[PDB]
């Protein structure tokens, strides 16, 4: 069985004490300095009557102190709720309510709403970090709660094992203590665990991006300056790198694209641009962090009809596609993706919604707790998991369902289409496909292209062009912002 996060960290801190752990600006912090500040801060937090099981929110910009407060909290057994410091105060009130946070630690204590949560100044708590008060800390299990995250807000509870599994080397990545990670993902977003905890729990180094919104070249110079070897990117951020500076994507050894569907020809240009291993992967909030990886072997693997696979599970993770009954699907057979293993969350805030998504199923001589993704998926001829839909991306046309995300892939296979979103609209229901291209195309060309790969009733009525498709600051297409933008 796994250990707790502070247990793995202390074992790493005494094994690689002189290796680099954090890099901010030009300053570097070793695992020994990080362990001392974490041990001192953990005793200070206990002297504020923060005990095991308490829910403490975190609102600190990208700083060396941000990750010390994380390691400090888990040590005392608290459950942290990270919130983006760039988020508006309306969203903070929702998250603090949905998480039931009893405390809040911040570097800007005034830009927050009032409520039942106590507000503490991280600028003050660091001042009281004496080298005297040593403290004594609880014994934590792998199933003890670690942090709380949100998803579109649903409140999700993550255990220690969900992020402690990242301390295991991934065979497809070949990571070790020699590597270096770039922390650019939002802390309130589960993809930041791929960067924070795969580094601090393996002896590797974590490069801290500037706070706020650094631009693309600010990240490109940093990947080259601090020699990042493991780069986790979102769909939109990966789209920008290929368009602008694709050469910077082959400085690291592995690049992992995750979070959303992406035009397959972006992977084709990315793999041809160098010899860095490019990955498509599945990340899920309810499975704590990154969950699967598919290595795009070459441009000849990029195919039509179906998008790029998400691959095979990470260590201590199990993923399987079930059909209309609980049994694995064959090749091509479409079903829903179920996930089990050390990454599965402890549940939602609603005990009934928890039971409607977490089910214990016997599988291979063992009762295993599965989470339902509501992602329609299938397999390829090599048992690589391939996503095709998401359940709420459907609609009835001529009495029969159609897959929204499936038509989007058939449209992206057109060489002129850069990207496309499709919207279900209300008429006395039809499809509206907003496309992007750089060369004037006719909407009859896109419809004629669709008829070669789709029946006549899987073709939208309206095609419109958007100078750009909206993003969510987490790198994925915002179908919500597009609909509200189409209300013009
Ligand atoms: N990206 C993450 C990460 O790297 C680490 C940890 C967490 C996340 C995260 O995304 N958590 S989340 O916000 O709850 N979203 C979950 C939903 O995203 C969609 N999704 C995810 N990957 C892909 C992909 N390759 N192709 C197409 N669609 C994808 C599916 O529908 C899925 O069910």
């Amino acid at each position: 069985q796994l250990k707790a996060v502070p247990d793995i960290f202390d074992e790493i801190s005494q094994r690689f004490p002189d290796r680099v752990a954090l890099i901010f600006d030009q300053r570097k912090i070793t695992y020994r300095e990080l362990a001392e500040q974490c041990s001192a801060l953990a005793a200070v937090l206990q002297n504020n009557c923060l005990i095991k099981g308490d829910i403490v929110a975190i609102k600190i910009e990208r700083s060396p102190e941000l990750y010390i407060f994380m390691l400090a909290l888990m040590k005392i057994g608290a459950v942290m709720v990270p919130v983006n410091s760039n988020s508006p105060e309306r969203y903070i009130g929702e998250v603090l309510s949905a998480a039931g946070a009893r405390y809040l630690i911040s570097d800007d204590v005034t830009s927050v709403p009032g409520g039942a949560w106590h507000v503490l100044s991280s600028r003050t708590l660091i001042q009281n970090c004496t080298q005297q008060r040593s403290g004594n800390y609880p014994v934590l299990s792998a199933d003890d709660p670690a942090l709380i995250l949100m998803t579109s807000p649903k409140s999700v509870l993550i255990a220690h094992r969900g992020i402690a599994r990242l301390g295991l080397p991934v065979p497809a990545l070949g990571n070790s203590e020699r590597d270096c990670y770039l922390q650019i993902a939002d802390i309130s977003f589960a993809a930041s665990a791929n960067e924070i905890w795969m580094a601090l729990l393996t002896g590797a180094c974590l490069t801290i991006a500037p706070p706020g919104l650094p631009d693309l070249m600010a990240l490109a110079r940093q990947i080259e300056s601090d020699n990042v070897t493991m780069l986790f990117l979102s769909g939109g951020l990966f789209r920008l790198f290929v368009e602008v500076s694709v050469e910077t994507l082959h400085i690291p050894d592995c690049v992992v694209v995750s979070g959303d569907f992406v035009n397959p020809r972006l992977f084709s240009v990315a793999v041809q641009a160098g010899k860095a291993k490019i990955f498509n992967g599945l990340g899920c909030t309810e499975n704590s962090a990154i969950s699967s990886l598919y290595h795009i072997q070459s441009a000849a693997a990029l195919s039509s009809e179906s998008p790029v696979p998400v691959g095979t599970p990470l260590p201590l993770v199990e993923m399987v596609v079930f059909n209309e009954r609980l049994q694995p699907c064959t090749c091509g057979e479409y079903g829903e993706l179920f996930i089990a293993g050390a990454g599965v969350a402890l549940g939602y805030s609603d005990p009934q919604l928890t039971a409607e998504r977490f089910i214990t199923i016997p599988y291979q001589g063992t009762d295993m707790l599965f989470y339902r993704t509501d992602d329609r998926a299938t397999y390829d001829q090599d048992r690589n998991i391939v996503l095709v839909g998401r359940g709420n991306h459907i609609c009835k046309i001529r009495g029969f369902r159609i897959n929204i995300a499936g038509i989007e892939h058939l449209l992206r296979l057109h060489h002129a289409v850069e990207d496309v979103l499709i919207v279900v609209e209300e008429t006395p229901p039809r499809l509206h496909a907003c496309y992007v291209t750089q060369d004037g195309l006719s909407v009859a060309d896109l419809k004629n292209h669709l008829a070669m790969h789709a029946p006549a009733w899987m073709i939208p009525e309206k095609f419109s062009r958007l100078a750009v498709l909206p993003m969510t600051a987490n790198g994925k297409k915002d179908r919500l912002r597009l609909k509200n933008s189409l209300l013009e």
